[PDB]
């Protein structure tokens, strides 16, 4: 059917369903109280609103373990969100819900670094709702193998955010990431790559009209979607690392059905 239509229904998707939005987070980062060290990181667990509370992530270990624990507790609720954000979409609601489950498996880490960016500037990051901004350098000051895990993220996202998307550019590009027909073991490949490849027109018609004077930003963004997966391989094998030699540290199940058949 009609791809401005089409385009119209993930962008509507996408604001239900992701409570940040990039124009959200750039009129914040454009006051979130700063986290760069240990004190004022106390300071914040105290004094700012957090999705989860401090008491029920794991038992507290030492405070680089304990920002990978706020970190994987943001992952895990935007995995969340883009699972509603999926479903939102009639197209991927049709698949079998096995087909469903190995997209997402194999998506979120990618789809999930790619709207990164939309909360990250060169200096750091907004947390708990944008109530916090956390810097860069202070998650550069944590130990390996927490520090490195991190900060490929941030070189990323630099890089994206010159690239201009807003909101409406960034539901069409994470629905494209979803809807990948490249995924292990997906059972309808055709069907998925036929999801795909509309989107992916869409797209190109939506950064058309949207942004008339950017040559080259569609094979620039697809680009960015084969960097994404070498990020996500990347990032896969630290978490292996991470699992291997932080044994104190605790793991999200969920997170480790996503990782475990990855190499
Ligand atoms: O994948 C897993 O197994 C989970 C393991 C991820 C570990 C690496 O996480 C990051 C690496 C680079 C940048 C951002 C994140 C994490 N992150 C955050 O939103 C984030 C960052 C920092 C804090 C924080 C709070 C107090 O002190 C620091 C809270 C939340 C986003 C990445 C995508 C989904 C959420
Ligand atoms: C409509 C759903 C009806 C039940 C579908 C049964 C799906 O089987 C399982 O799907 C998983 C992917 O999600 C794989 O990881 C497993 O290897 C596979 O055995
Ligand atoms: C919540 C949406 C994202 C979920 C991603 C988690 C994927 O885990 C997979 O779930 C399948 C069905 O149980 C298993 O067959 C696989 O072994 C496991 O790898």
């Amino acid at each position: 059917a009609d791809l401005k239509a089409f385009s119209k229904h993930i962008y509507n998707a996408y604001l239900k369903n992701f409570n940040m939005t990039k124009k959200k987070a750039r009129s914040i980062l454009t006051a979130p109280f700063v986290i760069h060290d240990i004190e004022t990181l106390w300071q914040a667990e105290k004094g700012l609103v957090w999705k989860q509370l401090v008491n029920g992530l794991p038992p507290y270990k030492e405070i680089s373990v304990h920002v990978f624990y706020r970190c994987q507790c943001t992952t895990v609720e935007t995995v969340r969100e883009l699972t509603e954000f999926a479903k939102s979409i009639p197209s991927f609601s049709s698949l079998f819900l096995n087909d469903q489950v190995t997209l997402l498996k194999y998506g979120v880490h990618e789809a999930i670094f790619a709207m990164l960016a939309s909360i990250v500037n060169k200096d750091g990051l907004l947390v708990a709702n944008g109530s916090g901004f956390v810097t860069r350098e202070f998650l550069r000051s944590l130990r390996k193998p927490f520090s490195d895990i991190i900060e490929p993220k941030f070189e990323f996202a630099v890089k994206f955010n010159a690239l201009e998307l807003d909101d409406s550019d960034l539901a069409l590009f994470i629905a494209a990431i979803i809807l990948c027909g490249d995924r292990p073991g997906l059972m309808n490949v055709p069907r998925v790559e036929a999801i795909q490849d509309t989107i992916l027109r869409a797209l190109e018609f939506h950064l058309q009209a949207n942004h008339p004077d950017a040559q080259y930003l569609f094979p620039k963004l697809l680009q960015k979607m084969a960097d994404l997966r070498q990020l996500v391989t990347e990032h896969a094998q630290m978490m292996q690392r991470i699992k291997k030699t932080e044994t104190e540290t605790s793991l999200h199940p969920l997170l480790q059905e996503i990782y475990k058949d990855m190499y």
